[PDB]
């Protein structure tokens, strides 16, 4: 398989890199946006409440939905990877050069906190919620669970929109990516939280100022799309 | 990037800009008459109960999948914009003239207040719902929000279907374009209703006969519309 | 516009012909088995409790989905109609004969009512539940009702597959066939059942034994039907 | 139409085929990790209440949306059939040899055990769910239905994937196969759980350390799985 890459700072520096950073900011933005606002409404119109499983559904659905819609909207700009994770998993396989991931991953995280603060205002000052493990669950439980869906994530980006071999997969291939993480957060949400994404989890960490156990929503997420880079890259592209 | 157009008589009542009218007028009033039905259909089941989790569902989702319809059957005809807001930030890129938009604001609107009477008769004379920022929720929250998701909406149409390159997303955009508003009912029901949508917002106001408000419904969405053109026609196809 | 043809009894008796008889009939036993079995499916659940917000959900669901198959699984082979109002449109606009439309008409018939026999067994004897007009409404306005969201279908279905100018919405035509039906249920639901099918409505009304109001599901959704191949035929393919 | 093929074993250990078995262990696993996964968090939520259908619709939508994913994932390196009962049904139409399809049953077999181990641990321990005949509804009643499900799910594979005739079907294929699981959850899963799919019955009754009743998922699954491949391979590709 392809090795890593490190790249150029010429070539990343680009104007169609330069494109790409600000495509992946406005995705990951309005992803987030979206997303963590599915859970302010849901706690809007539950005063609060626990999560049931009408709030998870919605919850599911509209990351689904929207993340289907980020990576679309970024897919000719950028590849649409709208997920640290998604990089980091791409770059170990040598479909990201290393320079240009990491400004991918500042262009994530900028877009996941700005939306955190717009919703802040927006909702008229509600708490921003953070993804964490559920009460009693183990931090490696968590672990483990985010790395298994993080996996499956960066694996279909992996197999419906890297693969040269893609075919008609690349026509649906946001959408596979946006539905198999509305699928894994009606599993994973009252278990790990569902996030699949550093990026996601950090924009409401810095909100909410609170990094309590945020470290797993690195560790988990990286080393799913760590193993999926690996494993597709060597195996069906190598 | 492309300049606005104003354009002209000869061109926008020529037989094609005609059709374009028809099929927005008849998008429009399905689109209207399946979204806002959802919301009688809600209050049928609850007796007028106050928005809860599964109402919320059932509404994102229909409005989602009605859109994603409405725009289809008008993509070939019109376009399938739906929305003055579409067709503004369209405009805004030089993406339409503006003598045809103005023309598809009308058949637009039109179709949506068509919707809307419709379903006064058809459910026996229920009260046709009207969008509102919540209670106690200031107005420019309510603003900035729907500038926001309508941003994210016009954004989408143009990185789908009016880009260029859109490649093999042109034969999803429908689908990005509905499921873009579901996903983002699901976040701002409870706080704006989640426009998006000049027309859809305006049906109900003449039906309920009731235009307190309605202003944020003009602003929000078409400021969002309009940054959304002026930032991906000049970006992203300039 | 193409006008009506009547055909002829050896084009109707092809093989070709043949293959879709038995693919009207597979698709249509095959949606109506899931739409039903879902309405059931929420009886069961509920001990036969009035339909709430998360029964609508799953019904709606449910049929948009099975739909969106029941068409995809017969669109090579008769078209995918699985639905009598959609035979009566498309053979208002001179897209399948008069002669073969009937059949169609009878394998839609018996595919729905062989699904509904199936039901009555597998679930252990329940209750087939019928289409009716909520209680306290008007004929009329289900009859409307049923128009207008029947119009729909048919209009997409036009627009979607029929069109020789459909170009990419080719590929998209089942999705969004299914998914209106999905979205006009959600608005429907409580009021008329959101039939759109007099296939759909009619294969319980066997089961059930009970005709009382049936009337409705064959007047609505034809006029309906034909309304939108008057309109679609005369207008955007003529 | 064509005839059973038992193939070989040079063509069963070929580099392709073993790439392909990888690729059925990966997309089942991933299948029934989420699809179990939505089934535990239902009881997490609920602490173990009876299934309602806010319940079932998480269910069926978190499979559906997984289903599509784990297909889309394979379809390209082994055709993703994720379920024996595919693999047999395919096999009856002559498009999988037996060798292969056997290798095959292992890998997902493999893959769903897999999964159910994972999910023991990673939800803290809590049980995981087998498929039953609900309680007083007979086993035949629980076979025929999920002969008529799996007959839906095999036939649109043969329609939408396997057919050379298929054109763009081929393109929303993983889609339509995956939401016809979701639709037929709907319907069947108050009744016999709507498994169709032998693999993901199996893993959780290993995990479970219980098999009471579990043959209905291998004798309804394969008989309407193998239906379907006689009759779409002898009539509608023969």
């Amino acid at each position: 398989g392809a090795g890593v890459a490190f790249g150029s700072f010429d070539d990343s520096f680009s104007l169609a890199s330069l494109r790409a950073y600000l495509a992946e900011f406005i995705s990951t933005l309005l992803f987030v946006f979206a997303g963590v606002g599915s859970a302010i409404a849901y706690a809007k119109l539950t005063s609060d409440a626990a999560l049931d499983t009408p709030g998870l559904v919605a919850i599911a659905v509209c990351h689904g939905f929207a993340l289907f819609v980020a990576v679309a909207i970024g897919a000719n700009i950028s590849g649409g990877h709208v997920n640290p994770a998604v990089t980091f998993g791409l770059a170990v396989g040598g479909q990201i050069t290393v320079i240009t991931g990491v400004f991918y991953w500042i262009a994530q995280l900028l877009g996941s906190t700005a939306a955190c603060f717009l919703l802040k205002y927006v909702t008229g000052g509600l708490a921003v919620p953070t993804h964490s493990v559920a009460a009693g669950l183990g931090s490696i439980e968590g672990v483990v669970m985010e790395i298994i869906i993080t996996f499956a994530l960066v694996y279909t980006v992996y197999a419906t929109a890297a693969d040269p071999k893609k075919g008609s997969l690349g026509t649906i291939a946001p959408l596979a990516i946006g539905l198999i993480v509305g699928a894994n957060i009606l599993a994973a949400g009252p278990f790990s939280g569902g996030s699949m994404n550093p990026a996601r989890s950090f924009g409401p960490a810095v909100a909410a100022g609170d990094f309590s156990g945020h470290w797993v929503y690195w560790v988990g997420p990286l080393i799913g799309g760590g193993l999926a880079g690996l494993i597709y890259g060597n195996v069906f592209m190598g």
